[PDB]
């Protein structure tokens, strides 16, 4: 082959420097990118109407927390919309997150597309003037990119096509992020959706990653300047077996350690759908694993996060100290949960709320 | 592996009916979807501002050419602009090609971007919205799409990136066409440019065509549907050995059939920077070659059609009518081209001139 | 990419001159290459013994069938040990094939080897050694060769990887033949076996067809001196599904049209199982569908040749004529066949069984 | 895609344990593998006529060495000959290894064979009856197996064909291997030939590593049951800019990190060249290196252990006291330098006693 270097060797520090920032030990990151519509899903089930303001208000709650939270949030990833809003102070959001010492991230994929003769698989838009929007990006403060892309387990996916593809246009959105000094989170996100069991994940979740990798070789990214962002290796929702949070993590684990090389500054793991408390848990069981993990491994949670502070702030104004509490909480507990050393581990007796495909109503 | 019909028999039959006929015998395309920056230079050379009514009225120019260029075009490409253009009559542009018997095509992609990375190599742009956009085209009257790709012959181009990542593209772009009922017209364009000699030409087209339908075939595209609009095998712009006209017929010919198989309907030609009376040759000696063509070999001629025609206009709208006729006799001795009926009034047609790289300026 | 030519013009006419030869109109192949351990399964059956003097004899039968089987046989399929027989008047086999107009061929695989994380899939070994091999075949008269590969279709095979590979091992072996002066037949087959029906197996058919071209493109295969062996597309043996014959010939032909490029000489069908009036059957109508077939479209029969003449014989000399009218018989049926100028005969004693069953009764 | 498991937990279990116990903390391998071919030339240069007994002598001068050996040694690769010689007290060869605590190796690649349309690059050959002399290998002794694949950096190499092609080979042979409870070492050894700088060998290693693993991946290999020899990453010997050990070991390590999954047991490095010194004081700088390293970074060295050994036999017995001697040397060298512990008493001696391989008169 032969070498016309993307990136000079300044470009790779400035990537390399930002990428060590956001996932510094302790630290994580929180996922408050929510759609227009997504967040409007949200605000409805507590019984609050979808109005700007009250997103707005919504996100203030979260960036504004006290200063007990900062050596927790390493980045925040937001949408848009609120990379553009103002706090009550005036301050321009992005700056209320810097002065607390987190990098800004923004969400740029424009939704997931069906992907013709599959079986309801798809893959993400988002490509078209991506240069010119993260060059804006940057301007305005922001420093790490998240994209995703998603996978389904079935009996004939994911397919060899969803996962070609959907590598290949992660490293097309990589590469333009990199070139505009841009982080880029890689999200191979795979559905645990699904009664497939936890091998059939870690298997699938071990091809889709080789994978992943090979095409970032292809497009010829710098994986320091970059962060993994997958999902955690589980059964699926509706899988009848019950397995230990140790398992989940030995799972984990050995499929990173077979596909992630350690020049990947990180790993970020989704929520996934799990339970606050389960989240953390699963992420100390993680970093408590005795296998040898050269990168970090922490979190990029959304409602593992939120849950008990959205429903604290229910919309009331007055709730503002309480639902922030809540979320300072969650904030706490993954920060020890990142490091391994969030004492919950052993509990199972009241723990899982999902002992219903166990009973005998799953046969 | 599994199948999942990507298309229905009716989808299919109308995608192969109205690709047919596109390149029915006789008939080729007239290449009119020059974006504003593009349509400017022209105007701009022949001595006219770049107003939208001098646009308008330019490509009502050709469009309202008289009956005599009927039998001969199959099809017109448009930009977006000219699709809701009027002609003085009142009727829609679309509806004017159509009443000559044409089939009306529309540009899709947003211009090539650049690979990080590579030596200048390139990739296009323009699937996000791709598919909402096909689906208003189409209730607009078009039929069939343009998407230009652009790959280059170098000391170390095309690379195994650009091949991969062009052909990708461009198996995504036709599989969101033809599933909304438009023929996606396939552009591998290969750059004249460099002093490579014919053999090179041909080799590099061999390896772009063949990763190109490997890619078709993964994104399950049905080829009766589409149209391959490639350069002709032809040595470098600036190469010092001269070859004949059969020379680049079946180098051309035999590349095509190493690659594309049967059941493409057509191969539409581009100039490729060629005099309109070159392409007409050319074009007509690939359809003499002796080999088996099982495809239709015909034009999609953009400058080669209009270079006269722009000439003798020179914005005056009193020399519409000699403006309007050379574009006929363009028409006419290509519609004869594409069926190896074609012969300059020369003696062995017409003859090559100044190249001062078949020179001692070239030593 | 950059070209580093693999052959010289004259290596390049030497196996084109010879491809053609092999299916010029109104020739076939006869596969007479059965493994000391297949022959002796058919010798079995029939009660003769499986000595190297029984096969002797037995190529020796067919070998020299009166001269009405001249025009008819294009070429012929011998396994090693025939290669170096003699006939009974001291000439070498191969000489005896030469003199009646026919080319020599040669098996040159080495049988099929299983594939680890598959579902019993297998890929085909042979390379050691094998361009020492074919220096020494073509010295010793044989001018093409043949390697078998195995696919079989399942609930998820063939594979990702199966095809992968078996395309990469068929590209890998060719290469090595042309480089001797042979013309190598590329034989991608896909087994009858199960109850898939026509559909399902075009789909297949077209998949692992992409592939192969794909990898021979790769590898630099000069298509015009290689032929094609591949199954028909045809409904699984355990199908319940009816199907016609212009049924079978439809999807046949798509399939390859779909993905066999035009410089490809010539397609050389094998019976699969079908019985000899079937195979007959198939391909003339093979050859009446109304598509356009750029390649010759002929037979590759072993067993659709031999299994009558195998039953007149039955171990004794005494059947000698009367073994030879019967393959006289049957080849004399393909040439009309693959010219679809077969008339399909009506019921001669079978068409409730054929010859094969074991043998007939016996207690 | 489905998984079916090509190994039982048990079976990675021992292979596991072979792997880890080859490259324990201080072990190497002491690669004496060398063909019949290669050792004549050894022997020529000392005035040792190559025979039966002068080869089984040299190989038990070097496996007999003082028991200081040992924790250095973690194996030994062998050719087929010395598998099945005794040393002069009536036990095999294999067993004398294992008496001392290493695990005992062969190589099984039948050597490389030209690649056609390359700039003369290659594949390997070896595969035909693989895992039928595993399971003999096995049998007789042998834990883990030795294949080598050869690579070249020049204008236009490594091509893309020859990239694929030996990444697939490799994983071929991986999977054999694995399957009879054999170790595979993956050998991708890119050629120091050239005038090529650092960057380019940093960047063509790389490419190919990324390949590799791709490969790996997709043959379904066990990467906790292999090894890795690859060459260090290092300039062309033609070169003519100066590098130092640091920048040498800094260009390795990060190459490595950005390609080897954690998961890989280990990393052995070949002599590539160097004088036995440079191979101790390179090795050494890679394990100084401050980059986070998973995986054991050793050596499997065959020149850079025996150079000095051979020539202080001379082809005399007595000289067998004194061979040995430099043989131990080395070796606890080594020991010490893939532990990054060793320090050279001042200059080193690579010029004095070679003058260096690559181009003087090469062959």
């Amino acid at each position: 082959p032969h070498s016309h270097p993307a990136l000079t060797p300044e470009q790779k520090k400035e990537l390399s420097d930002i990428a060590h920032r956001i996932v510094a030990p302790g630290k994580g990151i929180l996922a408050a990118d929510e759609s227009t519509g997504s967040i409007a899903k949200r605000l409805q089930s507590i019984g609050t109407e979808n109005t700007e303001e009250n997103r707005r208000f919504y996100r203030q709650l979260l960036l504004t927390a006290d200063d007990r939270v900062n050596p927790c949030i390493g980045g925040v990833i937001l949408f848009h919309e609120t990379l553009y809003q103002k706090a009550d102070d005036g301050r321009p959001f992005p700056q209320v997150i810097k002065s607390k010492g987190g990098v800004v991230g923004i969400k740029v994929d424009k939704g997931v597309v069906p992907l013709a003769g599959t079986n309801g698989e798809t893959t993400t838009q988002g490509l078209d003037g991506l240069s010119e929007r993260c060059a804006q990006y940057k301007k305005d403060g922001a420093d790490f990119a998240k994209w995703r892309c998603v996978l389904k387990i079935g009996e004939h996916t994911p397919s060899a096509l969803a996962i070609m593809e959907n590598a290949n246009v992660l490293a097309r959105y990589a590469s333009i992020c990199q070139q505009n000094g841009i982080v880029p989170i890689v999200q191979p996100e795979i559905l645990p959706d699904g009664d497939h069991d936890l091998k059939r994940c870690q298997y699938v979740t071990e091809k889709v990653l080789a994978a992943v990798y090979k095409a970032l070789s292809d497009h010829h990214i710098y994986l320091e300047g970059t962060l993994l962002k997958p999902n955690m290796v589980t059964p699926g929702h509706a899988c009848t077996q019950k397995y230990s949070h140790e398992e989940i993590a030995m799972a984990t684990v050995t499929a990173l350690r077979r596909t992630v090389p350690p020049a990947v500054t990180g790993v970020t793991f989704l929520s996934g759908g799990q339970s606050e408390e389960e989240a953390s848990i699963n992420l100390n069981a993680i970093n408590k694993c005795p296998l040898l993990k050269p990168w970090a491994l922490t979190f990029s949670y959304g409602r593992a996060l939120q849950a008990s502070a959205l429903k604290a702030w229910g919309g009331k104004k007055e709730n503002l100290k309480a639902a922030q509490e809540e979320y300072v909480k969650r904030a706490l507990a993954n920060s020890l949960a990142c490091q391994g050393k969030y004492t919950p581990s052993g509990q199972a007796g009241a723990a899982a709320s999902e002992s219903l495909f166990i009973s005998n109503h799953a046969y």
